[PDB]
C-alpha cells in the first residue's frame, strides 16, 4: 500500500492506536503529523491515569507548579507577550471578502478580519511546516455539548501543548468515549501549534512556547478547518470555544437554521418553586460569569448555572427555543472573583482546577486583584511575572485577563438539565454592557424587531460598539447575522422569548455606580420572570418598557437613587440614536437589513416627541 513506509506514523505511537481510529479522522492525524514532523504521536484517551501523568510531565517539566493549598489544582505563568485571545491576529478565510464582514465605508472593518485563500496558503506554508519537530502531538477528540446530543458537534484538535491537553480535559468532554460516538460521521479539523520547534531558534520566556510575531488564528468552514499558530493561550488555543463554538458554530447556525452565540444560559426559580430559564449576552469583561453563577440576595429565589459563556440554541418541535452549554468547564476571569461577587465560583475553583497568570501566596494558595480575602502577617506573595510582591508596587500581582479553568460539574449551583440533551427552554434573553451614561437598568423591549435593533446596539464599554456581544465572534457577514435573527419572527409556532437588555454599569457625576449589582441583580430577575408571566409591572417609554414605581423590589437597598438610575433623558437618546446611525452606516451599510433600518427610525420618532 506505499513504497517505502509511506505517511504510516505507527512508530511513533506512544498512547492508543492509529488502527482503532475511524478512517477520516487517521487520515486528519496522519495527514498533518508529515507536515508538522513530531517525534511523538498521543492519541489521548480522556483518563484519569493519562490526566494525572500529564500533570506530572508538565510538574517535572516545570510548565506548571502544584498549588499545595488545594486538592488536584495548578499554577501556569506565560510568556507576557501571550496573555489574551488576540483579536488583530485572528482571521477568517471564504472566497468573497464581503460573505465574511460587511464593506466598511471608512476602510476598516470592527466586525472581523477577513484574508484571502491565497494569502492564507502562503502565511501556512510560513508556518506549519516541521512546526513540531522534537514535540508530541496530541490528538484531542473532543465532543462540545453532552455526548451524543442531537445539538452536540465533535472535532478532533491536534496540538503540541500538554497545556491545551490539560484544559481542553477540563473544557469539554474528551477521550475514547467521544472517538466511539464519532464513529465514521464528520467533525472539525483543529489544528494548533505553539510555533516553536526543537532545536530552539528563540530563547523560551517562563517555560511558555510561543511565536507571538508569527501568532496566526484562521477558521476556513468552507473546509470545517480551524488552524490556529503561535499562542498558547485561552481562546487562540483551546479551539472548541471560540474559534468551533463561535465563529464556525454561527455559520453552521446561518445555514441550518439555529443560533450560535456568547450568552450564559442560567435557570431561575422563584419562591413558588416556578422555574425558568434566561440566556444573556455580555461582552467580554461585562459579568457574564457573575450572573451565571449568581447567588440571589433575595430571600426564596435560586440561581443554577447551565453554562457561561457559550449557548447553542435551536427551536424544538413545540417551538420552544432550546439551548445546550456546548462547553464541559467554566473558563472565567480570576481577578475580581471574591466571596463578595462570586462565592459559588470561590467554591467551585479549590479542587480540580488550573490557574493561568494568578499570583501566587507563600502557603501555596492563589491570589489576584479584588479577591477581598485578607491574609496572614508574613504571608507572601510571587507575581504572575515570578518575582516578589507587595499591595504597594505599581503593577497588579495578576495579569488582568489571568484565568481559571475548572470543570462545570463540581460549581455548587450546576443546574440539574446542564447536560440534558435537549437543552433547555430560552423564556428570556437579555442583552447589556458596560454604559456609564445615560442607560437605565432594565428595559424590556417592544417587540422581536425591536429586541434584534436592542442587540445590535450593544456596548462593552460606554464608547465601544459590541452587538449581541459577538464583535470579535462572528462567523460571517454582521448584516446577514441579523436578517438571521430577524427571521426567526417568521418561523410557524416560535415561542420567541421576551428580549431584555440590563445596565449595572450606570455612574453617577462622580463616577460611583448607581447600582449596587452582584446578588443583588436578582431583583432585576425577579422583574423579568413577573414580565415573562404577563405581569402588569411595566411601564411604556420610549426606549422599552421599564419597571414600574414600586414595581422593583428595594427593600435593603434604600439608598438607591431610583431618579437618576431609572432615568430617561431626550438629550442623551438623541446623541445616541445618532451614533447608531452613524456606526451602522459606516460598518454595515448595503448589508443592514430593512428591519433594523425601520427600528432606528421609529427609536428616533420616539424620542422626537419627548
Ligand atoms: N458594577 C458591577 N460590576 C460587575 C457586575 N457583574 C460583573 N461585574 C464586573 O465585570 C467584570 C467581571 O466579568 P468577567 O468575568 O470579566 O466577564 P465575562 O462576561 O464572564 O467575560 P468572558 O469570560 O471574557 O466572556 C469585573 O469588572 C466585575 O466587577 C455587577 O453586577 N456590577
Ligand atoms: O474573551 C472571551 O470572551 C473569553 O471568554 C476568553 S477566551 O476564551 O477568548 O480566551
Ligand atoms: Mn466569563
Ligand atoms: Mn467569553
Ligand atoms: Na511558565
Amino acid at each position: 500500500p506505499q513504497l517505502h513506509n509511506g505517511l504510516d506514523f505507527s512508530a511513533k505511537v506512544i498512547q492508543g492506536s492509529l488502527d482503532s481510529l475511524p478512517q477520516e479522522v487517521r487520515k486528519f492525524v496522519e495527514g498533518n503529523a508529515q507536515l508538522c514532523q513530531p517525534e511523538y504521536i498521543h492519541i489521548c484517551d480522556g483518563s484519569e491515569e493519562e490526566y494525572g501523568r500529564l500533570l506530572a510531565h508538565m510538574q517535572e517539566e516545570g510548565v506548571i507548579r502544584k498549588l499545595k493549598k488545594y486538592d488536584n489544582c495548578w499554577l501556569a505563568l506565560t510568556d507576557p507577550r501571550d496573555v489574551a485571545r488576540i483579536e488583530s491576529k485572528t482571521v477568517i478565510i471564504t472566497q468573497e471578502q464581503r460573505d465574511t464582514v460587511p464593506i466598511p465605508k471608512s476602510g476598516q472593518s470592527q466586525l472581523g478580519r477577513w484574508m484571502s485563500e491565497e494569502d492564507f496558503e502562503k502565511a501556512f506554508n510560513a508556518r506549519f511546516p516541521g512546526c513540531m519537530k522534537g514535540r508530541t502531538m496530541y490528538v484531542i477528540p473532543f465532543s462540545m455539548g453532552p455526548l451524543g446530543s442531537p445539538l452536540a458537534k465533535i472535532g478532533i484538535e491536534l496540538t503540541d501543548s500538554p497545556y491545551v491537553v490539560a484544559s481542553m480535559r477540563i473544557m469539554t468532554r474528551m477521550g475514547t468515549s467521544v472517538l466511539e460516538a464519532l464513529g465514521d460521521g464528520e467533525f472539525i479539523k483543529c489544528l494548533h501549534s505553539v510555533g516553536c520547534p526543537l532545536p530552539l531558534k528563540k530563547p523560551l520566556v517562563n517555560n511558555w512556547a510561543c511565536n507571538p510575531e508569527l501568532t496566526l488564528i484562521a477558521h476556513l468552514p468552507d473546509r470545517r478547518e480551524i488552524i490556529s499558530f503561535g499562542s498558547g493561550y485561552g481562546g487562540n488555543s483551546l479551539l472548541g470555544k471560540k474559534c468551533f463554538a463561535l465563529r464556525i458554530a454561527s455559520r453552521l447556525a446561518k445555514e441550518e437554521g439555529w443560533l450560535a452565540e456568547h450568552m450564559l444560559i442560567l435557570g431561575i426559580t422563584n419562591p413558588e418553586g416556578k422555574k425558568k430559564y434566561l440566556a444573556a449576552a455580555f461582552p467580554s469583561a461585562c459579568g457574564k460569569t457573575n450572573l451565571a453563577m449568581m447567588n440571589p440576595t433575595l430571600p426564596g429565589w435560586k440561581v443554577e448555572c447551565v453554562g457561561d459563556d457559550i449557548a447553542w440554541m435551536k427551536f424544538d418541535a413545540q417551538g420552544n427555543l432550546r439551548a445546550i452549554n456546548p462547553e464541559n468547564g467554566f473558563f472565567g476571569v480570576a481577578p475580581g472573583t471574591s466571596v463578595k461577587t462570586n462565592p459559588n465560583a470561590i467554591k467551585t475553583i479549590q479542587k480540580n482546577t488550573i490557574f493561568t497568570n494568578v499570583a501566587e501566596t507563600s502557603d501555596g494558595g492563589v491570589y489576584w486583584e479584588g479577591i477581598d480575602e485578607p491574609l496572614a502577617p508574613g504571608v507572601t506573595i510571587t507575581s504572575w511575572k515570578n518575582k516578589e510582591w507587595r499591595p504597594q508596587d505599581e503593577e497588579p500581582c495578576a495579569h488582568p485577563n489571568s484565568r481559571f479553568c475548572t470543570p462545570a460539574s463540581q460549581c455548587p449551583i450546576i443546574d440539574p438539565a446542564w447536560e440534558s440533551p435537549e437543552g433547555v427552554p430560552i423564556e428570556g434573553i437579555i442583552f447589556g454592557g458596560r454604559r456609564p451614561a445615560g442607560v437605565p437598568l432594565v428595559y424590556e423591549a417592544l417587540s422581536w424587531q425591536h429586541g434584534v435593533f436592542v442587540g445590535a446596539a450593544m456596548r462593552s464599554e460606554g464608547i465601544m460598539h459590541d452587538p449581541f456581544a459577538m464583535r470579535p465572534f462572528f462567523g460571517y457577514n454582521f448584516g446577514k447575522y441579523l436578517a438571521h435573527w430577524l427571521s426567526m419572527a417568521h418561523r410557524p409556532a416560535a415561542k420567541l422569548p421576551k428580549i431584555f437588555h440590563v445596565n449595572w454599569f450606570r455612574k453617577d457625576k462622580n463616577g460611583k455606580f448607581l447600582w449596587p449589582g452582584f446578588g443583588e441583580n436578582s431583583r432585576v430577575l425577579e422583574w423579568m420572570f413577573g414580565r415573562i408571566e404577563g405581569e402588569d409591572s411595566a411601564k411604556l417609554t420610549p426606549i422599552g418598557y421599564v419597571p414600574k414605581e414600586d414595581a422593583l423590589n428595594l427593600k435593603g437597598l434604600g439608598d438607591v437613587n431610583v431618579e437618576e438610575l431609572f432615568g430617561i433623558s431626550k438629550e442623551f437618546w438623541e446623541k445616541e440614536v445618532e451614533e447608531i446611525d452613524k456606526y451602522l452606516e459606516d460598518q454595515v451599510n448595503a448589508d443592514l437589513p430593512y428591519e433594523i433600518e425601520r427600528e432606528l427610525r421609529a427609536l428616533k420618532q420616539r424620542i422626537s416627541q419627548m
